[PDB]
C-alpha cells in the first residue's frame, strides 16, 4: 500500500457548495468524498472503453397484467442467462411489480441487455446502473 | 479569493489510473477535472425530488472485510425496517460484495435513507434509483 | 375393500427414472412404492404448526413456458400483498426458473398461501420452510 | 412426448386420507399429486446418487448483533462463490435477519456447505431445501 498526497485547487465558491452538500448527505469528510468521485469517475471509464467485466443492476417496474409484457421480460432475460445472475421482485400493488437484476459481463452486453428490456411496451419505468464487480477497486 | 488550494491522499492504483483517463481526455491537470466531478456532483445532488410516494433500489458494492461496512450497513438498514423491503446480495469475489436495496416510502426520506448508506466509509461505489409505481 | 385400483397416465421419461429407480430399491411394484409415497405426504402434511407468528420461504422449479403457471404464480402472490415481502428468481436455462418467495404472518394463513402455490400446475417441485424469528 | 398408462393398487382407506388432503391443499386432482410425488422421489434421489448438477436454497434466521456470526457468514459464503449464486435478506426487527442462499452445483457440495452455515452459533433457524435445476424433469 502506498498513499499519494498532492495538491489541488477549486473554485471557492464551488467548493464551499460542495463541503456543504457532501455534511448533510452524511459523509465525514471531503477528502473521502473527492476519492468516491474518482471512483465513481473510473468506474464510468470502465464501462466505455476496454472489455473488462463489469457489474450492474438494472430496476423495472410494469403492471404484469398489461399485455404480454411478463412473457416478454422473461424470454429475454433467459436469452441472456450467462450475464443476469438473478433478481429481485417485489409486489407493489394488485397491478404493479418492481423488479431489480443484477447483470455481470461486458459492459456493451449489459447495455444491450437494459435497452431491450427498458425498451418494452409493458416497462413503465426503469433504469440501468452501471458499477463495478470491485476487482480493480478500493 | 478565486481559488482554494488544499491537500488530498490517495491510494497510489486508484491515483495512476485516474492519471491515466484524464491525460487522454486531454485535461491539463488533477483541479481541472475534479472541478469537473465537483461540479457534476452538486447539479446531481440538486435536483428536487418531492415528497411524494416512491419505490427505489440502492445498488452498492464493497469489500466485506473493509473497515466496519458490513456491521454499519445492517445497524443503518436495521433503523429503517418501514422503508427497506428486502436486499439482494451477490459475492463477486473472495472480497468483494455487490447489494441491492430495495425500498419504498416518501421521496424525501428515501434520499436521505440512500444518502447514509451510499455516503459510509468502506462504500466503494452506489447509486439510487427512485421512480413512481404510476404510469409511464 | 382393502384395495383400491385406478389408473394413471405419466410421461415415460419420467416413468422410466422412476421405474430404475424403485428396482435398485428392491421395490416389487410401482403400487408398493406409490403407496409409500403417498403416506410419508400425508405424514408431512398432518403435522400441526399452529397460528403464532412465522417469517418463511418458500421455493419453487418450473418451467416458464409450461402453461400458464407464469401467470398464476403472479396473481395468487398479488393477491396476498401482506404476507408476501419479495420473491428471488434465478434463470437455471433456457426454460426453467428457481423461485424463492419470503414470506411473513401467521402460521395458518402461510400454509394455506404455500399449499396454493406448490399446487399449481406447472410447478416441477417446491417446498415451505417455517420458522419462528425467537431462540433457537 | 408419450404419455403411459398403468393401473396401480392402493389401499383404499390410505386413497381416501389422501384424497381429502391433496382436495384442501388446492390440487385439481389425484393424478397430478402423485405425479409430483414421483418428481419429488426422482428429485431426493437425485441428491444420493451421482454428481448431476442439482439446485437448492437455504434458509437461516440470525441476529445480526449476536457476536460474529455476520461475518463469520460471509467468509463461509465466499468460500463458495462457486456454488452461491446469490441471497435475499429480510430485516425482521430490529435484531433479527432473514436471509436465503440459492444455490447450485453437486448435491455432497451444497450439503457440506448447508452443514457449515447451519453449524454457525449465531445461527438459530435454518434449513437446507433439496430441489432441482428442472433440466431433467417435467
Ligand atoms: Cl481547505
Ligand atoms: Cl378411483
Ligand atoms: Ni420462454
Ligand atoms: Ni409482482
Ligand atoms: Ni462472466
Ligand atoms: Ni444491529
Ligand atoms: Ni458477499
Ligand atoms: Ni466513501
Ligand atoms: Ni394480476
Ligand atoms: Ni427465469
Ligand atoms: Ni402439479
Ligand atoms: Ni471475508
Ligand atoms: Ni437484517
Ligand atoms: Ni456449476
Amino acid at each position: 500500500m502506498e498513499l499519494i498526497r498532492f495538491s489541488i485547487s477549486i473554485p471557492s465558491k464551488l467548493l464551499e457548495k460542495f463541503d456543504q452538500i457532501i455534511e448533510e448527505i452524511g459523509y465525514e469528510n471531503r477528502s473521502e468524498a473527492i476519492r468516491d468521485l474518482i471512483r465513481d469517475f473510473i468506474i464510468r471509464h470502465e464501462w466505455e472503453v476496454g472489455n473488462e467485466e463489469v457489474a450492474g443492476t438494472i430496476t423495472i417496474v410494469y403492471n404484469h397484467d398489461e399485455g404480454d409484457v411478463v412473457k416478454a421480460l422473461l424470454d429475454l432475460q433467459h436469452e441472456y442467462l450467462d450475464e443476469i445472475i438473478s433478481s429481485l421482485h417485489v409486489h407493489m400493488d394488485e397491478h404493479n411489480c418492481l423488479e431489480v437484476i443484477v447483470v455481470k459481463g461486458e459492459a456493451k452486453k449489459i447495455k444491450m441487455i437494459a435497452d431491450k428490456l427498458l425498451s418494452l411496451k409493458g416497462v413503465k419505468h426503469g433504469k440501468l446502473v452501471m458499477t463495478s464487480t470491485g476487482k480493480e477497486l478500493v
